């Protein structure tokens, strides 16, 4: 009586677009960041969507593509979070992202994807540290 929903949020362009939409709506009220962080992140979030819009239109939304989206999505947010704005602490930042991610997926499809959030959060937190100092050249 519901959707299985156990898959990548990037599998459907409709889903991805709405995901980022709901994401920012919850993220904007999250502690740790600031409007400056949100602004940049929102724009980059669009680039994420644009890639999926293209994949679904070119008919190339294959698993191995989405695998790459996993890493880049996490690191894109990390680069921003690592800039230390607003609340500073990356701990608060990363925890906020995951809350918005799970909540946004909750509104888009109705189910929460657990594994995908676990991966992203650790990658964010990992890539962020390497973005605070210029070792990610």
């Amino acid at each position: 009586g519901s959707g299985n929903s156990h898959t990548t949020p990037w599998t459907n362009p409709g889903l991805a677009e709405n995901f980022m939409n709901s994401f920012m709506q919850g993220l904007s009220s999250m502690p740790g960041f600031t409007a400056s962080q949100l602004d940049d992140m929102s724009t980059i979030a669009q680039s994420m969507v644009q890639s999926i819009q293209s994949l679904a239109a070119q008919g190339r939304t294959s698993p191995n593509k989405l695998q790459a989206l996993n890493m880049r999505f996490a690191s894109s947010m990390a680069e921003i979070a690592a800039s230390e704005e607003g609340g500073g602490s990356l701990s608060t930042k990363t925890s906020s992202i995951a809350s918005a991610m799970s909540n946004a997926f909750l509104q888009t499809t109705g189910v929460v994807n657990q594994p995908f959030i676990n991966e992203i959060t650790q990658l964010v937190s990992m890539f962020a540290q390497a973005g605070m100092n210029d070792v990610s050249a």
